[PDB]
């Protein structure tokens, strides 16, 4: 058949929620008719199919003390109207805070919510958020979530949750069994903030043999607030690491590149580590937060540091770096996972639950 499928969410920028959402959008794009919706205007980082319909809320002002109370007001009828005005067959909002706004909003429309959790369920760190999302979560319809320790901990106060994955839009772009030819480089994608923790990347290239590090080439695709601080700590110890800085083809990295190295302290379920499944890249990545074993069998098809082992990361990178046969068959194991991340299944899933919600 067919329905008008309504996105929600805040920004579409270099991120990991807008990643997937556009994996899906384009996806079902072809099928069904998809709207998004997003607050702040600007446009897309990531190439968008042309039958999406793209509608962007206001710009609002958040100087004074007065446009800084009333533009919430606003911004919520403002959501409201363009709601109503979709007429949309369902509606699915990515992330607690547009999450919760959906709720608010959607309060009167008779129109299905999704809404979905694309974090451990311990990262949203404040007590008074921490507190509206289990006051409101329970009113939506269904709820997308990540891990499973988070669908244990959701199913406590809401009725219908259900444990989707998150797409690899490489999954059909890149033919399985491809040789990569590859180069001396090791990746480090992702945002240049606290939690990304990409200080200890830098540190543990610091601690690698000179054999090593003369002869390879660190990159940090990815801009945060510590790019700044980033670079002087680079020079504090001395090492030549690469910032590029939110680049829209990192697929060119992807293949030329060895080994990707993750080092955040909790996450749900990373889409560098899903996507290096597809390059032959092989991963290393800290024991982060919870979900970690559920992507990375440890010296199997990828390897596991301590949470913040500088060193821990340089032995495993020196090992993998001095020992290509070893490297080579991590990843022929790690093909193994590509599976579980084809748009082709995971949109389906997705399609399967915007039924069920639709009826009752
Ligand atoms: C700390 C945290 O909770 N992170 C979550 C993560 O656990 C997952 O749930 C994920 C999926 O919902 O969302 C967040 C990941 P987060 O926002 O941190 O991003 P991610 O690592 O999962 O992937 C983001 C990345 O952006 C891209 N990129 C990077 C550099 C660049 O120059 N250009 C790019 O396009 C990548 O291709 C990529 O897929």
């Amino acid at each position: 058949m067919m329905m008008k499928i309504s996105f929600i969410i805040a920004t579409l920028n270099s991120g990991g929620a807008e990643r997937v959402l556009v994996t899906l959008a384009n996806a079902l794009c072809k099928e069904h008719e998809v709207s998004i919706i997003k607050f702040h205007t600007g446009e897309s980082f990531y190439k968008l199919e042309n039958e999406v319909k793209v509608t962007s809320l206001e710009q609002f002002r958040f100087d004074t003390l007065y446009h800084k109370i009333a533009s919430r007001f606003k911004k919520f009828f403002a959501l409201r109207k363009a709601l109503k005005e979709s007429k949309a067959d369902v509606f699915i909002s990515f992330l607690d805070t547009t999450n919760i706004a959906c709720i608010l909003a959607n309060i009167g429309l008779k129109t299905p919510l999704i809404i979905s959790e694309h974090s451990n369920e311990a990262y949203l760190k404040p007590k008074t958020w921490r507190f509206l999302r289990r006051v409101s979560y329970p009113f939506c319809d269904a709820l997308s979530v990540l891990g499973s320790s988070d669908k244990v901990y959701y199913e406590r106060f809401v009725k219908r949750v259900k444990l989707l994955l998150n797409p690899c839009h490489f999954s059909d772009e890149i033919p399985f069994d491809s040789s990569f030819e590859k180069e001396n480089l090791v990746l480090f994608i992702g945002r240049l903030d606290h939690n990304k923790n990409p200080v200890m990347f830098l540190k543990a290239i610091a601690h690698l043999d000179k054999n090593l590090q003369e002869n390879y080439k660190f990159v940090i695709a990815g801009d945060g607030e510590l790019r700044q601080e980033l670079e002087y700590k680079v020079k504090s110890l001395g090492i030549k690491v690469d910032f590029l800085g939110r680049v829209e083809n990192v697929k060119a990295l992807y293949e030329k590149a060895k080994v990707l190295c993750l080092c955040s302290f909790v996450e749900g379920l990373p889409t560098v580590l899903i996507e290096s499944l597809y390059f032959e890249v092989c991963r290393i990545s800290s024991s982060y937060y919870n979900g970690a074993k559920d992507l990375i069998k440890d010296n199997h098809d990828g390897l596991l540091v301590g949470c913040d082992d500088e060193i821990a990361l340089a032995k495993k990178l020196e090992l993998v770096l001095n020992d290509e046969n070893f490297r080579k068959e991590l990843v022929n194991n790690a093909k193994q996972r590509c599976k579980d991340f084809e748009i082709s299944n995971i949109k389906e899933e997705w399609l399967k639950l915007i039924v069920e919600v639709k009826n009752a």
